[PDB]
């Protein structure tokens, strides 16, 4: 994992990519949005577990630390995937290929249009930077490893060190991609910073969404430690 | 502002630095924590306004955009200052020089120990990286310009462009500092990434704190648009 070259890191991330899923509704029947969005997120989560297990370095950690990282990052990971999928659809969010929604459609749930807006703005930022697919898979892996690393014994000290070494290797990889693309050293650092600073906004979006989900006060909303543990163990 | 050299950028940021404030309690009387923390935050905010006006590029923006940026970033800015001040005090948060609190002291307010923990962990990360004062002022300015830039007309398009150009100049500056310190190009990119990724965790902490403050449901807690506008106008 730490002996991978930049090209090998990229290949491994592209190969791990999950599929794009469809919403489950009868397309021959007349057009609940939260129902549809919950079911889609439930099914994406299963595939996210399989993806995470294929990110280099991730299965080297303890199962408890794998669960902690996924618990912290899962909604950010869903959100970056949505933003990426929606990039060439100005003004719309491509939740699935059969579920392409505008901001007015989010107005149907109290608190949701604000989240829809923030997601559309991130998509439009990605569009303005001309984000590449190889840069997106790197960013997504960085979210997985970084989002829970500050909230965790000799074992833990070793786990945090390894997570930081893996993160350094993905930073190396990003820079390599930008060098292969022909950017100057100045441009390279500038773009790296631009990309990482968007991750702060993705955190914010997830925190805002988590607050909505927690406020629903429902045992079938938000995956528990135990469900994540069962799926990962 | 965009014509500043890296050295000039650093000098200007160091010069803008606000003072460290004291808690207001009678030190001769027996030892409310939330009272003391609110009063301290109220007074720090005034000084933060003056600081922000001295960050290069910031007064070039519209007053409405200055207010939006401060509204989004103020608690993150207080939190990064606390973490920096607390760096050489393992296990304790130096809220002020006369108010140095451990995690057990945070247990006195329902929900606060969790926030205290996250802040102690960030301080300990800064300690492990050996963060330098010149890097800290850069990071703090980056928070100010970045945290509200994705949530904002021809004027706005021009304002977001300028904010991104200012941010690129601070990225250049960071890298220059790390080059002056003797780091390799590889180390330079790696450390830049490490530093920016901590900003995501600072966002998360602020979101968690904002939720506590909003849940107090009090007109004298959280600065309004109008108060920020009055202080900045
Ligand atoms: C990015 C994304 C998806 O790809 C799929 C669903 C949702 C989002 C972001 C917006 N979000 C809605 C936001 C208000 C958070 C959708 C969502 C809806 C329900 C659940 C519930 C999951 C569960 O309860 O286990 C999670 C996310
Ligand atoms: C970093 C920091 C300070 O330097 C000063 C106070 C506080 C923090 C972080 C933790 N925080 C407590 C957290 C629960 C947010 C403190 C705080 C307390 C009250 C207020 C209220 C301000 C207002 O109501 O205008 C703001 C921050």
């Amino acid at each position: 994992a730490l002996s991978l070259t930049a090209d090998q890191m990229v290949s491994a991330l592209l190969d791990a990519e999950p599929p794009i899923l469809y919403s489950e509704y009868d397309p021959t029947r007349p057009f609940s949005m939260m129902g549809l969005l919950t079911n889609l997120a439930d099914r994406e989560l299963v595939h996210m577990i399989n993806w995470a297990k294929r990110v280099p370095g991730f299965v080297d950690l303890t199962l408890h630390d794998q669960v902690h990282l996924l618990e912290s990052a899962w909604l950010e990971i869903l959100m970056i995937g949505l933003v990426w999928r929606s990039m060439e659809h100005p003004g719309k969010l491509l939740f699935a290929p059969n579920l392409l929604l505008d901001r007015n459609q989010g107005k149907s749930v109290e608190g949701m249009v604000e989240i829809f807006d923030m997601l559309l703005a991130t998509s439009s930022r990605f569009r303005m930077m001309n984000l590449q697919g190889e840069e997106f898979v790197c960013l997504k892996s960085i979210i997985l490893l970084n989002s829970g690393v500050y909230t965790f014994t000799l074992k833990s000290l070793e786990e945090k060190d390894h997570i930081h070494r893996v993160l350094d290797k993905i930073t190396d990889t990003l820079i390599h991609l930008m060098a292969k693309a022909g950017l100057t050293l100045q441009q390279q650092h500038q773009r790296l910073a631009q990309l990482l600073l968007i991750l702060s906004h993705i955190r914010h979006m997830s925190n805002k969404g988590m607050e909505h989900l927690y406020s629903m006060k429902c045992k079938n909303v938000v995956p528990s430690y135990d469900l994540l543990l069962e799926m990962l163990d």
